[PDB]
RNA sequence: GGGCAGGGCGCCCUGGAAUGGGUUCGCCCCGAGAGAGGGGCCCGUGCCUUGGAAAGCGUCGCGGUUCCGGCGGCGUCCGG
């Protein structure tokens, strides 16, 4: 599933609710509003491990995106770069099924 | 020494930004958190004050007929 994840991301971007960035992703997972977290592969190792531990506490799925932050950003369609991304809800998608 | 200007910060908190925005003479900065608020720190050789007017200086006048840090009056102001 190379382009399937990208297509799902592009669909949830316009359909559901998302959170770009790290601090307000941490707020969402702490408040339990996050259903899925996506991490770029070049994010700092300590930050990555902290995110996984937080998600293990919150019983939430974490997916390691194949690309780095720049490609994650352009997959999300934003013109900046993002390391950590959160799905509040897909709305109309099957991303959280996988 | 004390206080306050005034400079700098790759320091923090709230919040999350595309219709992209902030900004320099140039640059440069931002979901690894911009703008917008509120704070914190450092240097403060500048200003005020303690020192400090008592001293210094500029003038006018008396002295020791001299050997005198001699004695007196006034001023040492406001701005760009
Ligand atoms: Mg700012
Ligand atoms: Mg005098």
């Amino acid at each position: 599933s190379l382009e399937s994840i990208n297509s799902r991301l592009q669909l949830v971007m316009k359909s559901g609710k998302y959170v770009l960035g790290y601090k307000q992703s941490l707020k969402m997972i702490r408040q339990g509003k996050a259903k899925l977290v996506i991490l770029a592969n070049n994010c700092p190792a300590l930050r990555k491990s902290e995110i996984e531990y937080y998600a293990m506490l919150a019983k939430t799925g974490v997916h390691h995106y194949s690309g780095n932050n720049i490609e994650l950003g352009t997959a999300c369609g934003k013109y900046y770069r993002v390391c950590t991304l959160s799905i509040i809800d897909p709305g109309d998608s099957d991303i959280i099924r996988s």
